[PDB]
């Protein structure tokens, strides 16, 4: 299985200045329960700009350095190598990476903000003629998740 799992504002905005935009408890927790136990796979400025690999989950890096190395991390240097990675496979971002894996993927599980932030960084667009809505599920807010977001498992039609 090879998913998409990404948050992206009402214009696409996935980040800015190797941060994310906004502060999101609840998404933060939806990408524990999905991922843990799988696979993240991320583009080399990604996961710099995280900083360290996700516990519990095999992490795998994009990159063409063939000196990087980190502890935790598997290093990949092509595209076509993600797909010889076993289990269920989440890719996890930037922008780049999502442009070179949203045809390819058999879903996405995507986080819709409902604000506009500034961003450098976007999702690529898509259209709901081509998915099909397996469950949009409002996410609630509270306390320390002020901004309204949404749930979509979206596949492949
Ligand atoms: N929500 C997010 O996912 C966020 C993502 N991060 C932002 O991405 C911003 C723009 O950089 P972008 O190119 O989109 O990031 P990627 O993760 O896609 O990193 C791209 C890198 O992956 C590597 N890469 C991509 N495609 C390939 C490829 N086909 N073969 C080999 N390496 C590849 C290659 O790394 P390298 O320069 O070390 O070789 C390439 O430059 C960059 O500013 C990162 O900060 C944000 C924080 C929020
Ligand atoms: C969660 C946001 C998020 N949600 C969903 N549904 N999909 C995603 N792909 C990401 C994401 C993301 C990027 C890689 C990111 C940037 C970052 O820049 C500091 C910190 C984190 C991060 C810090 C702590 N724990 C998990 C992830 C993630």
């Amino acid at each position: 299985t090879l998913s998409i799992l990404v948050a992206h504002d009402l214009q696409r905005v996935i980040g800015f200045e190797n941060q994310l935009p906004w502060h999101l408890p609840n998404d933060l927790k939806h990408v524990k329960k999905l991922s843990t136990g799988h696979t993240l796979v991320m583009g080399r400025k990604t996961f710099e700009s995280i900083g360290k690999p996700l516990p519990n989950r095999r992490n795998v890096v994009l990159t063409s350095d063939t000196s990087f190395n980190v502890e935790g991390v598997d290093v990949i240097h092509s595209i076509e190598d993600i797909y010889q990675l076993p289990g269920h496979v989440f890719i996890f971002g930037g922008q780049t990476l999502f442009e070179e894996m949203i045809d390819k993927v058999d879903d996405m599980y995507i986080t819709v903000i409902e604000g506009k932030f500034r961003g450098d960084t976007f999702f690529p667009p898509y259209t709901f003629e081509d998915w099909e809505v397996a469950s949009s599920v409002e996410g609630k807010l509270d306390e320390k998740n002020t901004i309204p977001h949404t749930f979509l498992h979206l596949i492949r039609k």
